[PDB]
């Protein structure tokens, strides 16, 4: 049930991927102390709809009431935007976007540091991105996804942090969440060999503290059990003949779009 994309399919994901990356690049100037998450959400939505002529995949998904996910500090993921939640100096915030264009999905997220960063915040964001980059560098045909989850874990743990088990990367295409489940840790349950034409996301969530998490009464919001800060980055990629191509690459990414093995 793992869908293999045709080249035409891939051309469309490249567009959707770029659109999604673009929302992230666009929003940056608005991320400042005093802005509410509800306003960031509206700016995004407007852009998506009125400028891009695309659609947010989040709006209505299983009942999701907003256009993007905004997770502050200890919120792990799926934080709900709100007019009352204002950003302060030193906050670390994840903005997660998923756009639909020509029926294809593009899913990506990045951390933003509000005003003057904290040492921990900065550190955690860095290590989290590096862990995603590490995984990307390993992607190529013939390798088992298991090896990827394991390298991520090993890296993160050596850096004194913890990896969230409960949520993971996923296949993506015409469908928002397709097979397979991309675990960010070492698990004997994982046994998936990569092949060209496969499209999925890698989106490790790392905790400054302990790995444990808790779901809010809102049924969306996830927070760390120990209230420590949590960070995440996400990219959508396609497995190529000799490596991978990052479909959601941004101007600020410091990794090449095409990774080649030889
Ligand atoms: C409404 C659920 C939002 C899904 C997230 N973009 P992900 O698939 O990265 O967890
Ligand atoms: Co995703
Ligand atoms: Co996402
Ligand atoms: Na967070």
């Amino acid at each position: 049930a793992i869908s293999i994309k045709t080249p035409e399919d891939i051309e469309k994901m490249r567009v959707a991927g770029r659109l999604a990356a673009e929302v992230l690049e666009m929003i940056e100037p608005y991320v400042k102390p005093g802005v509410s998450t509800g306003e960031l959400d509206r700016i995004c939505n407007d852009y998506i709809v009125n400028e891009q002529h695309a659609v947010s995949a989040c709006l209505g998904y299983h009942g999701y009431p907003k256009s993007v996910c905004i997770s502050i500090n200890e919120v792990v993921c799926h934080g709900i935007p709100d007019d009352a939640k204002l950003l302060k100096d030193g906050d670390i915030v994840n903005i997660d976007v998923t756009v639909i264009k020509d029926g294809f999905h593009g899913d990506t997220s990045k951390m933003f540091i509000v005003g003057k960063p904290t040492i921990m915040g900065e550190r955690l964001c860095r290590i989290t991105q590096e862990s995603l980059y590490l995984a990307l560098r390993m992607v190529k045909p013939g390798i088992n996804l298991r090896e990827i989850g394991a390298a991520i874990q090993k890296f993160v743990e050596a850096e004194g942090f913890s990896v969230v088990r409960e949520y993971c990367g996923h296949g993506i295409g015409q469908g928002f969440h397709e097979e397979p489940q991309v675990l960010h840790y070492d698990s004997r349950e994982t046994n998936v060999v990569l092949k060209p034409g496969m499209t999925f996301t890698i989106e490790p969530m790392v905790n400054a503290g302990k790995k444990e998490i808790r779901t809010m009464k809102d049924g969306w919001t996830v927070k760390t059990k120990d209230r420590s800060l949590s960070a995440q980055y996400e990219h959508t990629i396609v497995v190529t003949d000799n490596g991978c191509e990052i479909l959601t690459l941004r101007k600020d990414d410091t990794i090449p779009a095409i990774i080649s093995h030889d």
